[PDB]
């Protein structure tokens, strides 16, 4: 696998976007996925809904959080509409999937990257972008302006991003908090320390849909 990837570069990462308020980045997380996996298998680039998981994911609490992995499940049971025709509102409202017409897109299942394994996930990335978890309460990754993040930071994970690429020295991780924080709503952190949980716990818990 390379050196450096990045799927920005490869054109498969649509803009950075904004939850708000709401705790919905479990949705803004399995969307960057799907958006991914569709590009790579079918070389079409397109925004899904994050607001249709937000409403129809019923394993989830809405904007009091829920979880990446069933997002990602409803979508292979499912399908999802396309951004455009199912916008973003910052508030759980009830599911109009029906109302929206066909599906856009559907895939063939979700699976699971070996958690504590740095190495597993490299793997995974340079294949797709995977969602992953990580603590994020801290004051220093809530004020974090750019570099090479460090920490520091516990393992209590609280909040889903997606991996979108990495290098020599760092994990490359796409941000729903808009371009206002970070390198333009992205982050690097720090990779190769021997820890297996990851700093701030990257390596707990991490998914990727699966298309054929």
């Amino acid at each position: 696998i390379p050196e450096y990837v990045d799927w920005r570069q490869k054109g498969a990462v649509t803009p950075v976007k904004n939850q708000g308020s709401c705790g919905s980045c479990w949705a803004f997380s399995a969307v960057v996925t799907i958006e991914g996996i569709i590009k790579i298998r079918t070389g079409n680039l397109n925004q899904y809904s994050e607001q249709e998981l937000l409403d129809c994911d019923r394993r989830s609490y809405g904007c009091n959080g829920g979880y990446p992995w069933s997002a990602l499940q409803l979508v292979a049971q499912y399908g999802i509409h396309y951004r455009n025709t199912y916008p973003y509102e910052g508030v759980q409202r009830y599911c109009r999937s029906r109302e929206k017409g066909p599906y856009a897109a559907k895939t063939d299942g979700v699976r699971q990257v070996q958690p504590y394994n740095q190495g597993a996930l490299l793997y995974s990335i340079a294949n797709q972008p995977v969602s992953v978890v990580l603590q994020a309460a801290g004051k220093d990754f809530q004020l974090y302006r750019g570099g090479i993040f460090v920490g520091p930071c516990g393992n209590k994970v609280d909040h889903a991003v997606a991996a979108v690429g990495y290098g020599p020295n760092y994990i490359l991780i796409k941000n729903s908090w808009g371009t206002g924080w970070g390198e333009n709503g992205y982050i690097r952190i720090k990779r190769g320390t021997g820890n297996s949980y990851g700093v701030c716990g990257l390596y707990t818990s991490s998914f990727y849909p699966v298309k054929n």
